[PDB]
């Protein structure tokens, strides 16, 4: 795994600007929010209105 623990939610029209280092897990967080990653261990349902 190349990523775990991530516990965060975001309810519509929640302007959250990510910031990080270099390399800190932002682009493919930003990948794996879409589910271009493997997920090995995380509870994720996406839904919308
Ligand atoms: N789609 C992917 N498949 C495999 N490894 C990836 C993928 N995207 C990023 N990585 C790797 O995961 C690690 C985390 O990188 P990260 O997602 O933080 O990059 P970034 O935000 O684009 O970087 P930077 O701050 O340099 O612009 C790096 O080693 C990167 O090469």
């Amino acid at each position: 795994p190349t990523l775990s623990n991530i516990t965060i939610r975001i309810p519509r029209g929640q302007l959250t600007m990510i910031v990080g280092q270099v390399g800190c897990g932002k682009s493919s967080l930003l990948l794996a929010t879409l589910g271009e990653m493997q997920k090995v261990s995380g509870a994720v349902f996406w839904n919308s209105n």
